[PDB]
């Protein structure tokens, strides 16, 4: 018979994803293989009836993938089910494949979704590989290389700050752009250098391992005052949602409105239910609104998962999907299909999945790079040398009603906070 | 007395030019210095007056400069005046560039906008010379696979044209020969293509001989369509590198003006930009195919790349660009270019760029041996070497073409001979 390859996806989507699904699909199929594509992730794989897999599973043929690479989301949508958890559901998941015939599994989603597959994985009967997905530029690729997906997310999101930017300026006013996704500051630098933002503030930029929230609000305090001593009473500051995920136990419960934070019966914070944009754009209105500044909140992040793909990540999830079929007739299993210097190669589990976390390494923005001290110039902040400004302090100061003193005391600590 | 930055482009526009200008110009002026700039490249310098190049300078100040790092186009204009030629012209712009205390100069341009600097400026520590090396083509010698600013805004927009093409073409059965503007490199014309999924892309890379002819190109895309006619399609897009014209034979480029002589101006100096290769090419190939069902209509995509606006890649590199043009005149760099390499913003020295032979920085093309070229050719509809060998495979196509499989392989199967595999 001719082989049944099989590909889900888990987790977020990311844009790019149809690019994966299509690429390894019309290459599978110019070889003369079957494809299939299981709906909604693990979720319906996890209950083992033959079935009611088979009623939520579809052929991937030519004319379903043929110009899916041009859209954003997944055709056979997505679910967070994850098996990897009991070894009864992995069961069920095998009795599934083997009963499809499945020769080939592929799997595109991120974390959970690769252990899932590494925990389902006869090399002979099967060969399962994983594709990492992630918008949030995340991965230990080599530092610059990017993850599918976050070229589209990243230029969307300039876009969505462009427009803020015109009605900011238009009719003065600053918004507090929450950029979502707590992994990283990736997204939230990318978007506000590209839009020309007044600032950004990710989690890598502070020293210490923990936040407070008042340091926050006196970042974004001191870079309107100075603007405001430039004449302008207006701007954008973009924040990485991952500020949260950094915050100290008094900095979380000042977020929530000075509230216990809310809990999941484990004991693990919810930090979903955070409003940092909101919360941040209520402090600094008490502060600030008596010198005629206007303070709005602004989420971008769920436009950004399903916006079609822009050319960078069409040509980088065909060369995925066409890397994860090489991998597969090459004899490969268990590994991931990741682009490092321009080549698609297999990267074993083991080798790339950290044993002490038990899972892929994360990257973070690196801050000491000149990169990051590029992005930095075109801000407006205050600076170390900026405190010692006798002159330019005295300007700031006057912007916010407040003695020289009293500017110093509260501010010049920040050069403490945040690297320099 | 506050330094002066002068700064001009040349060349054509490719997007970003005005995230370099702001780059630059914003945080120049973050350290005290005035900031001119010269409209319309070496325009008004190469003349030498002064009042009239005073007219067509211009201040650059914080709110000239502040969000054009949203817009395509370059906001001082340009030019592809080049006083590389005679050196009466370069004493006139040196005699200008001394004149408005210009201490540090920058150049936005291609080869003959860097070679123009470098030539006036050997002259004296009163000035410092520096050019930002601007293609839209992407072939300048960056390390591999990386590229140069504004390719990425243009692959894309092109990659948005192509899908309109794409639609329409299912929609009312038709065959768009899509010509991507552009004779250097064939990076472009891939780009688009890939990232769009059409059918065939043909770039002057993955011709093995020095030498193109005109009937080897209508070939190529002629059993394509017979192949997607085999498949029950009449209909496709094919994008073609307008580098094919500068490889075609004396034979072939006299088929391609028509059957008559090329145009030449003085000098001998051919003028290729006369050539309209996707119309011809559409005119031929429906002599051949349009008895069997084909509609076929060329298609420019070029001038409206140039000034999109630069996506975000790209406005985040023009912005590293223009920071690292300050940083580098501030350490008291000269006659070199600014280039990214693995992520840092460097001045590379002219000396170390250009290649001895063509005087000019070393062109890199398309690579047809790498991985990502297979992968290309492999989403493309097109005949293999083992096509042209299976033997069922041929039949279905010669008879979409109405002919035995013998004049089939007889016509096409020398084609496994043109083109890398
Ligand atoms: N934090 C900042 N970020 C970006 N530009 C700034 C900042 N502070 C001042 N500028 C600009 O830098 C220039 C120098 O201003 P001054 O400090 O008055 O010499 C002016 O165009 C200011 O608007
Ligand atoms: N040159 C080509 N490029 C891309 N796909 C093709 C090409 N030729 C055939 N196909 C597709 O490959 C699959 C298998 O073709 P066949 O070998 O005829 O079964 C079908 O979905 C065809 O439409």
């Amino acid at each position: 018979e001719a082989p049944v390859l099989g590909i889900l996806c888990g987790g977020g989507p990311a844009p790019g994803l149809n690019g994966v699904i299509a690429g390894a699909t019309l290459y599978a199929l110019r070889l003369g293989w079957k494809v299939i594509g299981f709906m909604e992730g693990f979720k319906y794989l996890c209950t083992g009836d033959v079935d009611v897999v088979k009623a939520h599973t579809i052929d991937l043929t030519y004319d379903i993938v043929s110009r899916i690479h041009f859209q954003g989301g997944t055709i056979i949508q997505t679910s967070r089910a994850n098996p990897r958890k009991s070894p009864e559901l992995q069961e069920n998941v095998r009795k599934c494949l083997r009963a499809l015939k499945v020769r080939y599994f592929l799997t595109i989603g991120g974390d959970d979704t690769a252990s899932s597959a590494v925990s389902v994985a006869n090399g002979n009967e099967i060969s399962v590989i994983s594709c990492p997905k992630t918008i949030d530029n995340d991965l230990p690729l080599p530092a610059d290389q990017s993850t599918f997906g976050f070229h589209t997310a990243r230029s969307l999101g300039m876009e969505i700050i462009r427009n803020l930017m015109v009605d900011s300026k238009s009719a003065p006013r600053w918004f507090l752009v929450e950029a979502m996704g707590r992994s990283a500051g990736h997204l939230a630098l990318g978007m506000a250098e590209a839009s020309g933002a007044h600032l950004c503030l990710i989690p890598e930029e502070f020293k210490q391992d923990e936040i407070e929230f008042e340091d926050v609000v006196e970042l974004v305090e001191a870079t309107i005052l100075k603007r405001l001593a430039y004449g302008k009473n207006y701007g954008v500051c973009v924040l990485a949602e991952g500020l949260v995920s950094k915050m100290s136990k008094k900095a979380l419960y000042k977020l929530f409105g000075n509230r216990e934070p809310p809990t999941d019966p484990h004991g693990h914070i919810l930090l979903d239910d955070a409003e940092l944009a909101r919360s941040l754009s209520e402090e600094l209105l008490k502060r600030l609104g008596n010198l005629g500044i206007r303070i709005t909140p602004k989420k971008i992040g769920y436009e950004l998962r399903c916006a079609d793909p822009v050319a960078f990540d069409a040509v980088y999830t065909r060369e995925l999907g066409y890397g994860a079929i090489d991998a597969f007739l090459n004899g490969h299993s268990a590994a991931l299909i990741v682009r490092e210097n321009g080549q698609v190669k297999p990267v074993q589990f083991k080798d790339l999945l950290d044993p002490a976390t038990g899972r892929v390494r994360t990257r973070l923005v690196d801050v000491t790079s000149q990169s990051f001290k590029v992005a930095r110039v075109y801000m407006w902040r205050m600076s170390k040398k900026d405190y010692e400004n006798k002159d330019l302090v005295a300007r700031v100061a006057a912007a916010g009603k407040m003695t020289p003193e009293a500017f110093t005391e509260k501010f010049a600590h920040l050069t403490d906070v945040v690297v320099e």
